């Protein structure tokens, strides 16, 4: 229901192009079907509609030698359409088929240049005699009449869709040598496909626009009101202006951008000019974008903002966007870090309300950003951007092409025996047998500081529940309070009851306090904020009210999320605890969670979730209905979920066949949810131990025989290898004593005791 | 050696198992025992680099700002990698306080406590290792002694009776020393 | 090249970032990776910074043109940004050249000092002429600060300055060979 | 929040319950403005209030005792379908 | 050749630093095989390189008086080619 907008819708003269095995131009591809389906009548000219509109077209003919859905052309025509192969083309007859009136070409140096002679006699008549080899107008397109590639420019053209170029098309001969590198500077229009990190942010792009632009006449009849503003805002670098070329260029929009700081590095009383005199030409075109780029340098907050030559640019702007109107069909987006940055005068209605937020790429969205930025670089095949993705934490849409250019550039300076310093001869195989490793990878990305290393991640986890194993009861419980009130909505309107708004956990320490709500953020798919104890201590030595705010700001706009304030305790045992000073649990930022968890609507599903080492110290105000309600009491590991651990732990690390770990979690009583995760590195600690030993003292023995030739053993330790847990549990410790697991059971039995009501029986 | 030397001379065997390197260890024993000159001995070992964060300098964020400048400590050894950034003195702040401060507060003490958000805020591909150093092993804030932070507690026993040999003939090398002195007497009474 | 000491750990960096993009223009070109917008070395004052400049460019073969900061400054208001223009103007029509935009923290301070509207009209101009810089131009921005955090922040984004050195104070051995350079004129004793 | 009988001596004024008090006084009669109190913990409550001209008196609301039990359950339950042989003069008789 | 392009090529030509007590500028002394290993004809100058395209070329001559592994040349040359003797200079003729 919400990310249903990228159908496809397709009609039924899609063909997937396809490579043609002669140079003509004009060859057509087709099924028996087609042909005979839109009344393809042999030797007229069809329209090819690409992307972007580039388009170039070709004689229908009955040639059906390929597949059912596919078209074969060359080079020219395909390319003239920039779409690759897998992308369709209604191939349609549209009733202009007609002959170009006068045509200028524009030649290219280095694909002309070779065989050359005069341009009409050598290409323009013959190529063009009464061949059928048809062009649209206004294209960059390549003639194939010389030895080799030669490329010219569409520039005037009676039919301006697409036309037949004849003799009858007189053209001048007067063109001027143009450059390979000149057809990318319009092609700097990026299509759609380039954007990665950003599958969901751009489905929420693609219904607040690309509705009320293809379409002014539904929404602009029926009365709804389209939008006038979105703030984007994310991490400095993430490429947002990419997400608003694409989103313009995609749907035939023209796109005007303002440049932050070019605003102001301009005279006092021009910038004004500057500002006016695009928000009046963006009116004049066309259902238009302006895209105001770093929007938080030319209206901050009052304080930054010092001046009133400065605290006039941005009134400018405020009467300039008040100026839209419904008549003007433009739509403005800006593009600021963070919500508090921008002037808070902005945000009133009518001006940048509606706010889409980009963010850090997640586990998926750094694969595929690698896949777009690495579809130019020559991979060799051990190369593996799954296992590199995982690799990268911090960095944003950005730091992955510095990534990939370290690579490159470690590749190019292991470019280091036999190629001469000043060789200018570089071999062309030098830029075409490159090999770029994991090795070239690990190196980059043991050098590059991510860039955002210190922003909350928003991402769905990754756990599931045989990672925890047993916990029968907790798993209902904590099922009936986040997957009900999301998947099955209509009963608790059917019925009265409001969705709880939290739940707090209380255990020993370390017993998987944060696999459950990880678990259970996995099942309802479900993003996942956490706040550890420092996020908060900090907060408690300084200022609050500040950032507790923003973070059920975050939480509010990732709806569903399952805010996890880890050791909610934190601020009550460093303030003394228990003992403490005078103090009723008095907390300078616990507060401030109280009056954000009250109003907060139930409405918006963002269950909170708390976990305290210490049951009773905390503060009674949240342990109250409305707020955190219910206690659920997480026991230490028993049987199976030992086992499970055990087997989550091991599962990344070659292990033996006989290691039984359904002995050695059936013998570990007392062991924490991580203390089984050292006795199961420590056993790993044993193993990197004795194969560098092993190594070392192949290395040196062998000099005793170094003309032996048969060294270099293929392993010699391979394996986890049992008898490494039979030393690793030598430093086995038990976490929690049995002195201090009395005060739990002895709290949960009293949650007990203090029910059951029994004989309770309705009469008759 | 197996925590500063073997993730950063063999870093593929460390990918063959699925171990993740320690980022932490901690020194704890009687004061003025070559608790320094371990760090050093180590850092000498796999040519790194070596920040030494001494106990004076550390109060005085307390005395003050912090977590301010223990930000830019780390990216001081995030842009200098490989670090052994050496914190002496972990419980300088601690026993400067009260050591169990009467008022009551128990660990936190806005410093260590800055510490945690940096050391956690590291991904262990960058080969920083973090070594403390204290005189009391208890007062020592209990949220560093968790796995993820410094991890283990080695204690730098007094010098027995072969360092002492060594460590006489260090201070004795600038010195012209006679040729009739029996260093391998005088460490033998000194006990 | 070889009248700097103590910096051959770090200028080791500047030949694997400069004069490979410098000396060999087609191979990034025609491999497509793209080489960096800006250098910003920083260190302590006096380090010997705007030599190493000179150092890579004048062994490279590039066009070098020196920027200062009080030169800017110190103009009438309105004719600095003129200057400015006129250098990165100057500079492109040039072969691969090297602006150096020397004492950057004075041209750029934090806008926490920053308070009158042209000395923030500068750093605007500064802004919107580097990122004007593309790979056509090959041309290779450098600064120079003492510190990293005294520079605007608004530069250290990516396109501006993203890459970043870090010049420090020479080491034990660095200064023995300063030392031999500074006394190749001098008529030393055999003692 | 302060200590509940402060350790450090604090006996009543807490720089906010001061300023209802200025406010409080500083309000003619005729306007209509009725201020109304809630405590649990009906001692430590400053004593500088309740002094006449402010809040005057107390009144205990004690628990409920048999037919305000009937009219809260048949208040909660308002919204939800109940069945039709549910007896409610049994579940509020028995919860005491 | 795929991993090859930091090669400096250092030459077997090569030719090292050695003092000679000429007065004329632009006389060499080089190795005997210097006019055949590239086929140095008589009657063209070489470009001897020096540092920061700062250089002093000669007319090279078939004076092959010297040895195989430096070249004697004069102060004149060799330090307007702006290298003191310690810098390596490599022998190439060029026909301008």
């Amino acid at each position: 229901l919400s990310t249903a907008i990228l159908k496809q819708k397709n009609r039924p003269n899609r063909l997937i192009v396809d490579e043609a095995i002669n140079e003509d131009n004009s060859v057509v591809s087709l099924s028996q079907p087609k042909m005979d389906e839109l009344q393809l009548f042999r030797g007229d000219t069809v329209l090819l509609k690409g992307k972007k509109r580039r388009e170039a077209v070709c004689i229908v003919l009955s040639d059906d030698t390929c597949s059912d859905e596919k078209i074969r052309m060359n080079r020219v025509v395909r390319n003239n359409l920039r779409v690759r192969l897998g992308d369709v083309i209604s191939i349609q007859p549209c009733p202009d088929v007609k002959y170009g009136k006068r045509i200028h070409v524009l030649p290219i140096d280095d694909t002309v240049e070779g065989i050359t002679g005069n341009l009409f006699e050598v290409y323009l008549k013959p190529y063009f005699l009464e061949a059928y080899r048809p062009i649209r107008k206004g294209d960059i397109f390549l003639v194939r009449g010389g030895m080799r590639a030669v490329e010219f420019k569409v520039v005037e053209t009676d039919p301006s869709p697409y036309c037949i170029v004849a003799p009858d098309t007189v053209i001048h001969c007067e063109g001027e040598p143009i450059k390979r590198e000149d057809e990318e500077e319009s092609l700097n229009e990026v299509g759609y496909d380039d954007i990665g990190g950003c599958r969901k942010q751009l489905a929420q792009i693609k219904e607040m626009v690309e509705l009320p632009l293809r379409h002014p006449a539904l929404f602009k009849a029926i009365g709804v009101k389209p939008p006038r503003g979105i703030l984007l805002y994310g991490p400095p670098g993430t490429g947002k202006t990419l997400i608003a070329r694409a989103v313009a260029n995609e749907t035939g929009a023209f796109f005007f951008l303002i440049n932050g700081p070019e605003i102001m590095s301009k005279l006092a009383g021009e910038s004004e000019s500057n500002l006016r005199k695009a928000f009046e030409e963006a009116e004049k075109n066309a259902p238009a974008i302006i895209f105001i780029d770093e929007l938080d340098a030319i209206a901050p907050k009052r304080e930054k903002t010092h001046g009133e030559v400065e605290r006039r640019i941005v009134s400018q702007l405020l009467t300039l966007m008040d100026g839209l109107k419904q008549r003007a069909h433009v739509i403005v987006m800006a593009a600021t870090n963070r919500p508090n940055s921008i002037d808070p005068a902005l945000r009133r209605f009518g001006r940048f309300d509606r706010e889409v937020d980009i963010g850090i790429p997640d586990a998926t969205g750094r694969l595929e950003i690698l896949q777009i930025h690495t579809k130019n670089m020559k991979l060799a095949d051990d190369v593996d951007l799954e296992q590199v993705a995982n690799e990268t934490h911090g960095h944003v849409g950005a730091d992955l092409a510095a990534l990939c250019s370290e690579a490159a550039l470690q590749a190019i300076r292991k470019k280091m025996d036999l190629i001469d310093l000043e060789d200018e001869t570089i071999d062309a195989e030098v830029m075409n047998s490159l090999a770029v490793t994991m090795d070239d990878f690990r190196w980059a990305l043991s050098q590059s500081n991510p860039s955002a290393l210190r922003e909350t991640v928003v991402e769905v986890p990754q756990v599931t529940w045989e990672d925890i194993g047993g916990l029968e009861d907790v798993k209902r419980e904590l099922q009936e309070l986040v997957q009900y009130p999301v998947e099955h909505p209509d009963k608790f309107l059917k019925f009265g009851m409001t969705p709880s708004k939290g739940v707090l956990f209380y255990g020993p320490p370390g017993c998987g306090k944060t696999l459950l709500a990880k678990a259970i953020a996995n099942e309802c798919q479900a993003n996942f904020i956490s706040i550890k104890g420092p996020e908060l201590l900090t907060m408690w030595f300084g200022e609050s009210e500040a950032n507790v705010r923003e973070i059920f700001d975050k939480a509010r706009q990732a709806a569903p999320c399952v805010l996890f304030f880890d050791e909610l305790d934190s601020i009550a045992k460093a303030r003394g605890g228990n003992i403490g000073d005078g103090g009723g649990a008095a907390d300078r930022v616990i507060n401030q969670i109280l009056t954000e968890m009250d109003g907060m609507s139930t409405k918006k599903n963002v269950f909170i979730i708390g976990a305290t080492n210490r049951p009773d110290i905390i503060d009674p105000a949240i342990l109250r209905p409305g707020r955190l309600d219910q206690l659920i009491y997480i026991p230490l590991p028993d049987e199976k979920s030992r086992v499970a651990i055990l087997k989550a732990n091991l599962r990344k690390s070659p292990v033996a066949k006989d290691v039984d770990l359904e002995f050695l979690a059936k013998m570990t009583n007392g062991f924490s949810g991580a203390d089984l995760t050292e006795i199961c590195q420590r056993a790993c600690k044993l193993a990197i131990r004795e194969s560098i030993e092993s190594e070392i003292r192949r290395e040196r023995e062998r000099q005793t025989n170094p003309s032996a030739m048969e060294v270099e053993e293929d392993d010699p330790v391979p394996e986890i290898r049992r008898d490494h847990f039979e030393e690793a549990m030598r430093f086995a410790r038990r976490s929690v004593s049995d002195n201090d697991i009395r005060k739990y059971e002895m709290f949960a039995q009293t949650l007990q005791q203090s029910r059951g009501f029994g004989s309770f029986r309705f009469p008759s």
